[PDB]
RNA sequence: AUAACUCAAUUUGUAAAAAAGUUUUAGAGCUAGAAAUAGCAAGUUAAAAUAAGGCUAGUCCGUUAUCAACUUGAAAAAGUG
DNA sequence: CAATACCATTTTTTACAAATTGAGTTAT
DNA sequence: AAATGGTATTG
């Protein structure tokens, strides 16, 4: 009767197998169904799933995002043509017809094909007269003259349409008019204090230096240049930082206590001075008020490059700069060419293949990949002396649309929209009329805070409407209710107390929550001086006056403050040792001080008789983040406080949730006392209860009312887990692949389950911190040793980068050309810890300058380097965890305990989602009760980690080449069902820890050495059992050769589960026309032999025709069978009318009840037990799964790698014996690739690389054997080197063989099959 | 194994915005030549599209999750060896 | 037909909630 | 960011 079951986790697969007593795998005869001659087949109870991995909502977000973005921009543009309509009709009654249809070619279009003036003279005069629509733009805003509704339409529409982005908050004025005067304000400024050291300001070039070609950080070098007696890092110098945008350390400058860098540009800023003037006295902030006085001007002189005076329209002046400066350096350049080089001439500027002018223009050719090309060109020139400077500054021949117009704010096109309805407004009343509504189509912005503007259908949608009626930037305020959709933004986000589900828990920030905060940890604190027997708690009178006193004066109030600001102070006690907290308190009333500060009144805050209020204002500040709706919110507290408090309160923004509510804090009360949980926290006799005790105290009625206010599908319930959709993929589908087979084995539930699961871009990220980090330290080792962003993959050198080329131990200087001889130390060791992670690797000359292996870092390290440690820990170039477990040996150092903890945690999975999964299957196995009304455990759900079998698998030689096939999942299923039931059969102790439901030296010992059981020698015999019941654990003898056997069996049930397609319709490019059936419409109307479109939709899923087509001039009816693939924007159709879209398609009396859906990877059976899984409607892959002996499997383990005691000699000599080993295996490869792979040539190629290659060693034969497995592997065909010779992949480009093949349609574990003969469907 | 707090790092989900990219058209190409073709002149800008589309008609929705077969269900999901 | 080869939309900002891992304090 | 099905070209 008795079984157990063993799962593997994976991201990509569950491998699963079916154990009973004697660690057998069972094998069992199954029904096979459909139309063969098979009627039933033998099946081994050992199998995997497989699967494409499950994927992130993110892509399909953005794209979702996007979608809105487009349909809103149309709208924009759409408010604008509706405001015009009426007047541009009388001018031009179809200027905004021959607009919407510019697209389409002359013969498709109702009205002239010159879209502005609707004729050729008046276009080609626009052309010339205006290159680009910044030339009309500014003639616009400048001229004075009356001008056409059609060339302002087209003015607005461009600003509106393209409007820049909304990143800084409030109005914009352009003064460029002094950053020669606005920083020689600065130098007065700060020569009337230091009045020591004047700066010698002639002031030589403010204007130029600051605002030039190169960057803003650069520039500042470039000024304290031209300034003699400055430190760039130093006071004149950290100014001008700010005035730019960079942050100083600013610490230095005045002897402070932390790093203290500000950015003008931030909300922070305002208040974050005021932390600094402080400390250095309100009598310079002149400094900082000359700072924004330049750091205006210098904002957007990386954009505008124009004097301003002369313009209104600064942007699209500088715009007609770029042109101007292109259209003189371009005539230039082919006059020196033509002069220089005239052969490449033609190449440069008519072959749009190469990455000339003509490849930038008319190619595909980018600013950048322009430059490259022609590098080389300008320099082989003399005559390029003043235009190659310019391509370094990146100002050569530039466009005016580009990858860098990213900074303009809105303000600026709002700058020029406005001024050119002033302009125009004074001949078009309407303009006069609408500017406002105009200027609301630029500058409107939904709220992030209020989402699509839904009316009933968004499942994303949470925005209230004070009004049903059509939504519009001009309508907005008045008929969305902002404040219940700013609210709900986050209401519908935020928990629910746990304890008391139908209230919502409290800001972070609550003055009632930071009191129940400390009340808690201040509960537990208890003291000792001389005299005392004990030491005692605090007490309710003693609480209060330690509130009062220190804990409403200071933010953080230090342990020191508590034993000398208290104990000394009031209590007398010269000399108090107190036990509970540890440096300082965790909690602090940080709100009462942010409060107490801004608001100016003590005795307000601690009334108790007005705390409903302070909770609704803190509620209001951390609800909302728009400043005015806060405004709007505090106004109705408006007669209690002072106007000067409105002003600092409404921007006393905060951010974070608390855990609990209001009812459980401070409102629910003990029945008996009649007291809050805070009422006991603030005095609780001499008992002194926690929360946590409160919460579980039967002599209090919290316990049992927090039981009555508790309240209660899977597919459900695990997609609400927090994991990886990926992982939340295998975790679904083992629950799958359970209740299967506790179908297959009669009902009967198993009596144990074992389960366990596994753990450019990152090139970025690296060189993104590795940069920061070093810009932060200002080291000069990228200008000495300059790196692109991919090497730093090589650990060893992203290592020596992280470390600024020094030695993280000794304090020597890294030669960067000697990794190589160099090692990585773990900080926590590998004896202790499994993290390959940077943030427990180190690089170091020798790792023996940690000191001693068997713990932390040496306190001599640690006391040596900790300087330098927290130099990279405020560079980001280390973590504060990577900091703490560096210094550890300081603060102790790993204790024994710690060590202990350490290795029993490579044993018993922590992982809380690992959790979930055994307590799913717990309660789902677990579903009974007895008489006396408790849950019968008939299943044991036990957690193992990998690391168990792992070890297993190498300590008794069952080693995996996961390269062979996909049994490998399987077998680790298998070994984590034996090793599981097998280890607490032994330790039934060991249920605490693995099922679900001197001290530290033993412990440490016993966990180290747990797995000896199975071994024989460390003594122990053959026979091993369970001291106490005498049960058997394992035949040693007999029991490793079940395990061989099990390993060794060839038929293991691999599934691939079938899967409809789903996502994007094709690839994105719009390509361009050609004569070809592959693109596709991207509108009903836009024929793409005329406009182009898309080429390579995906096909969702492959259905069988059997049909008659026509036939020659007659319509002669033939007999089709044939796989129709149906694409992703088809299936909805095909699907609403089978019949219609065949029969639309070509296909005649298409048999309705033949039709077969054949997802991806549908599985056939050819000849030879060959098979094929479909990949498409047009494309198979390898179906079959090469079952390799186990004998080949470890010879090929051991040889790949010699690099591996006494026992190196008998595993290393194993090798050296069976050479022939190879021969066998090539021929075992070659039998199975004959017969089903069928790739005549690629055998051919690896047969004679093979024979090519044999005097070579036996190790670099083997690395190269398990590479041939790609041949073999099941999948789609795919590339791979035998040695130096490269097989590319041998396709299989029909589906014909599969429609007289025999379909197997397969169960989750591959058990149960239906199989049909399509050869019996084809009429 | 669990709770609250503190700090740091991570991952998941949502909303609002921006800049390019690509596509077709418009920006009279000239001269010599029967033509092939040659010489030359030009180039930087715009419009419109950006999943086909959908009804629920919103400034909404349209790429995640879920899916052997048979029987039963709109479905979810149950039954079946 | 087979062998062969080339191709795949990209970047950027702001606002917010949750869970999880792991170093601490207090506890059931 | 591969990997692998769409696509075209060619032998």
């Amino acid at each position: 009767k008795k079984y157990s079951i063993g799962l593997a986790i994976g991201t990509n697969s569950v491998g699963w197998a079916v154990i009973t007593d004697e660690y057998k795998v069972p094998s069992k005869k199954f029904k096979v169904l459909g139309n063969t001659d098979r009627h039933s087949i033998k099946k081994n109870l050992i199998g995997a799933l497989l699967f494409d991995s499950g994927e992130t909502a993110e892509a399909t977000r953005l794209k979702r995002t996007a979608r809105r973005r487009y349909t809103r921009r149309k709208n924009r543009i759409l408010y604008l043509q509706e405001i015009f309509s009426n007047e541009m009709a009388k001018v031009d009654d179809s200027f905004f017809h021959r607009l919407e249809e510019s697209f389409l070619v002359e013969e498709d279009k109702k009205h002239e094909r010159h879209p502005i003036f609707g004729n050729i003279v008046d276009e080609v005069a626009y052309h010339e007269k205006y290159p680009t629509i910044y030339h009309l733009r500014k003639k616009l805003v400048d001229s004075t003259d009356k001008a056409d509704l059609r060339l302002i339409y087209l003015a607005l529409a461009h600003m509106i349409k393209f409007r820049g982005h909304f990143l800084i908050e409030g109005d914009l004025n352009p003064d460029n008019s002094d950053v020669d005067k606005l920083f020689i304000q600065l130098v007065q400024t700060y020569n009337q204090l230091f009045e020591e050291n004047p700066i010698n300001a002639s002031g030589v070039d403010a204007k130029a230096i600051l605002s030039a070609r190169l960057s803003k950080s650069r520039r500042l070098e470039n000024l304290i240049a031209q300034l003699p007696g400055e430190k760039k890092n130093g006071l004149f110098g950290n100014l001008i930082a700010l005035s730019l945008g960079l942050t100083p350390n600013f610490k230095s400058n005045f002897d402070l206590a932390e790093d203290t860098k500000l950015q003008l540009s931030k909300d922070t800023y305002d208040d974050d001075l005021d932390n600094l003037l402080a400390q250095i006295g309100d009598q310079y902030a002149d400094l900082f008020l000359a700072a924004k006085n330049l750091s205006d001007a210098i904002l957007l002189s990386d954009i505008l490059r124009v004097n301003t005076e002369i313009t209104k329209a600064p942007l699209s002046a500088s715009m007609i700069k770029l042109y101007d400066e292109h259209h003189q350096d371009l005539t230039l350049l082919k006059a020196l060419v033509r002069q220089q080089l005239p052969e490449k001439y033609k190449e440069i500027f008519f072959d749009q293949s190469k990455n000339g002018y003509a490849g930038y223009i008319d190619g595909g050719a980018s600013q950048e990949e322009f430059y490259k090309f022609i590098k080389p060109i300008l320099e082989k020139m003399d005559g390029t002396e003043e235009l190659l400077v310019k391509l370094n500054r990146e100002d050569l021949l530039r466009k005016q649309r580009t990858f860098d117009n990213g900074i303009i704010p809105h303000q600026i096109h709002l700058g020029e929209l406005h001024a050119i309805l002033r302009r125009q407004e004074d001949f078009y009343p309407f303009l006069k009329d609408n500017r406002e509504k105009i200027e609301k189509i630029l500058t409107f912005r939904i709220p992030y805070y209020v989402g699509p503007l839904a009316r009933g259908n968004s499942r994303f949608a949470w925005m209230t409407r004070k009004s049903e009626e059509t939504i519009t930037p001009w309508n907005f305020e008045k008929v969305v209710d902002k404040g219940a959709s700013a609210q709900s933004f986050i209401e519908r986000m935020t928990n629910f107390d746990k304890n008391l589900p139908n209230e919502k828990v409290l800001p972070k920030h609550s003055l009632l929550y930071e009191y129940f905060t400390v009340y808690n940890e201040l509960t537990k604190v208890k003291y000792v001086t001389e005299g005392m027997r004990k030491p005692a708690f605090l007490s309710g009178d003693q609480k209060k006056a330690i509130v009062d006193l220190l804990f409403k004066t200071n933010r953080k109030v230090t342990v020191k403050q508590l034993k000398e600001d208290y104990f000394k102070k009031i209590e007398e006690f010269d000399s108090v040792e107190i036990s509970g907290v540890e440096d300082r308190f965790n909690a602090s009333l940080g709100t009462y001080h942010d409060l107490l500060k801004i608001i100016k009144d003590k005795d307000f805050l601690d009334n108790e008789e007005n705390e409903d209020i302070l909770e609704d204002i803190v509620l209001t500040l951390t609800l909302f983040e728009d400043r005015e709706m806060i405004e709007e919110r505090l106004k109705t507290y408006a007669h209690l406080f002072d106007d000067k408090v409105m002003k600092q309160l409404k921007r006393r923004r905060y951010t974070g949730w608390g855990r609990l509510s209001r009812k459980l804090i401070n409102g629910i009360r003990d029945k008996q006392s009649g007291k809050t949980i805070l009422d006991f926290l603030k005095s609780d006799g001499f008992a002194n209860r926690n929360f946590i005790q409160l919460i579980h105290d039967d002599s209090l009625t919290f316990k049992e009312d927090i039981q009555k206010a508790q309240v209660s599908s899977l597919h459900e319930h695990i997609a609400n887990l927090a994991g990886s959709p990926a992982i939340k993929k295998g975790i679904l589908q083992t629950v799958k692949v359970v209740d299967e087979l506790v179908k297959v084995m009669g009902r009967h539930k198993p009596e144990n389950i074992v389960i366990e699961m596994a753990r450019q871009k990152n090139s970025r990220e690296r060189m993104k911190r590795i940069e920061e980090g070093i810009k932060e330290l200002g080291s000069q080792i990228l200008k000495e040793h300059p790196v692109e962003n991919t090497q730093l993959q090589n650990e060893k050198l992203y290592l020596y980068y992280l470390q600024n080329g020094r030695d993280m131990y000794v304090d020597q200087e890294l030669d960067i050309n000697r990794l190589s001889d160099y090692d990585v130390d773990a900080i926590v060791p590998q004896s202790f810890l499994k993290d390959d992670s940077i943030d427990n690797k180190v690089l170091t000359r020798s790792d023996k300058n940690r000191g001693k292996s068997d713990n932390v870092p040496s306190e001599e390290v640690v006391k040596k380097m900790k300087n330098y440690w927290r130099q990279l820990l405020n560079a980001k170039l280390i973590t504060q965890r990577k900091f703490d477990n560096l210094t550890k040996a300081e603060r102790g150092g790993l204790s024994e305990l710690d060590k202990a903890g350490f290795i029993k945690r490579q044993l018993v999975e922590t992982r809380q989602i690992t959790k979930h999964v055994a307590q799913i299957l717990d309660s789902r196995m677990n579903t009974k009760y007895d008489e006396n009304d408790k849950l019968i455990r008939e299943v044991k759900v036990i957690t193992l980690k990998s690391k168990l079998v792992s070890d297993f698998r190498k300590d008794f030689q069952f080693y995996k080449v996961r390269e062979i096939n996909n049994y490998h999942h399987a077998h680790d299923a298998y070994l984590n069902a034996v090793v599981g039931t097998a280890l607490i059969k032994k330790y039934p102790k060991l249920e605490s820890e693995f099922v679900y439901g001197g001290k530290a030296t033993a412990k440490y010992f016993f966990y180290s050495n747990i797995m000896n059981f199975f071994k024989t020698e460390i003594k122990r015999p053959l026979i091993e059992t369970n001291g106490e019941t005498g049960e058997i654990v394992w035949d040693k003898g007999r029991d490793f050769a079940t395990v061989r056997k099990v390993l060794s069996m060839p038929q293991v049930n691999i599934v691939k589960k079938t899967e409809v397609q789903t996502g994007g319709f094709s690839k994105e490019s719009i390509l361009p026309k050609r004569n070809s059936d592959k693109l596709i419409a991207r509108k009903k109307d836009w024929d793409p032999k005329k406009y182009g479109g898309f080429d390579s939709p995906t096909v969702a899923y492959s259905v069988l025709v059997v049909a008659k087509v026509e036939k020659g001039k007659s319509k002669k009816l033939k007999s089709v069978k044939e796989l129709l693939g149906i694409t992703i924007m088809e299936r909805s159709s095909f699907e609403k009318n089978p019949i219609d879209f065949l029969e639309a398609k070509g296909y005649k009396e298409v048999k309705k009840d033949l039709i077969i859906k054949l997802p991806k990877y549908s599985l056939f059976e050819l000849e030879n037990g060959r098979k094929r899984m479909l990949a498409s409607a047009g494309v198979l892959q390898k179906g079959n799964e090469l079952a390799l002996p186990s004998k080949y499997v470890n010879f090929l383990y051991l040889a790949s790698h010699y690099e591996k005691p006494e026992d190196n000699e008998q595993k290393q000599l194993f090798v050296e014996q069976h050479k022939h080993y190879l021969d066998e295996i090539i021929e075992q490869i070659s039998e199975f690739s004959k017969r089903v792979i069928l790739a005549d040539a690629n055998l051919d190629k690896v047969l004679s690389a093979y024979n090519k290659h044999r005097d070579k060693p036996i190790r670099e034969q083997a690395e190269n054997i398990i590479h041939l497995f790609t041949l073999t592997n099941l999948g789609a065909p795919a590339a791979f080197k035998y040695f130096d010779t490269t097989i590319d992949r041998k396709r299989y480009t029909s589906t014909k063989e599969v429609l007289d093949a025999t379909l197997i349609h397969q169960s989750i574990t591959g058990l149960y099959e239906t199989r049909i003969d399509l050869s019996q469907l084809g009429g």
